[PDB]
């Protein structure tokens, strides 16, 4: 029982560090989005040929 | 009868020293447990690959 208790708390902390890592990755994907939006805009106007 | 009386008291003391020895061994096994718990924890987190 002690084994599973302590290992279960540590399993919580494991999952929590997992959350943290994912939050970092996802933040990188946020700034990825913002950039790709800029790109899309630049493409729309760049597709505004004639002017 | 005297033989068995005195030898039976001394048989008690024999068993009592046996208890003592076993208590020592078992204490060593207590600290063994605590260590193995630490080990198990270190294995769980060490199995938390990805982070």
């Amino acid at each position: 029982m002690r084994g599973q208790i302590r290992g279960l708390e540590m399993a919580s902390k494991n999952s929590q560090d997992g959350i943290s890592l994912i939050q970092t990755a996802e933040g990188a994907l946020t700034e990825t989005h913002a950039i790709l939006q800029r790109v899309r805009e630049l493409v729309v106007q760049a597709g505004n040929t004639g002017t």
